[PDB]
């Protein structure tokens, strides 16, 4: 099957955020450089099973792409994509907590929703995501999962 064309835009936006050229993303997915260009522009369709390959190449689990797409479908843009730098920084701590803390591993529900909820808590507290550390995130994460 084929996906919405907007996955190409999502990949192009994320590729740029990751500071990867099309050539580097090719040497990270096995898609030719020209094929990456064609996916991004909508000249070729992206496979359902191809997003998995892109996620690995971008260093991102595929659900994040799927979650971003669902926002486009509802709102006509993605607030998460538009603020991805903050999402990525919070996600780094969420990912660490999930893979290193048994209480989080076995109590987490939806890691995407939890990353968004943690960002909302920081915004309420007027805290910059660049100023936090893992210990602090883990305290907030345990609280949202309580």
């Amino acid at each position: 099957a084929e996906l919405p064309t907007h996955y190409g835009t999502i990949i192009k936006t994320l590729r740029k955020y990751m500071k990867l050229t099309q050539s580097k993303l090719s040497e990270r997915t096995g898609f030719s450089q020209n094929t990456i260009s064609n996916h991004e522009n909508g000249n070729r369709n992206i496979g359902v099973n191809e997003i998995e390959i892109y996620g690995k190449g971008l260093g991102i689990p595929s659900y994040i792409l799927h979650r971003i797409s669902d926002e486009f479908k509802e709102k006509g843009y993605s607030p998460t994509l538009n603020d991805f730098g903050k999402f990525d920084k919070m996600y780094s701590y969420v990912n660490k907590a999930y893979y290193n803390d048994g209480d989080i591993y076995y109590s987490s529900y939806d890691l995407y929703d939890e990353t968004i909820k943690l960002l909302e808590l920081l915004k309420e507290s007027k805290i910059n995501v660049n100023d936090i550390d893992y210990d602090y995130v883990l305290k907030l994460y345990k609280q949202i999962l309580s």
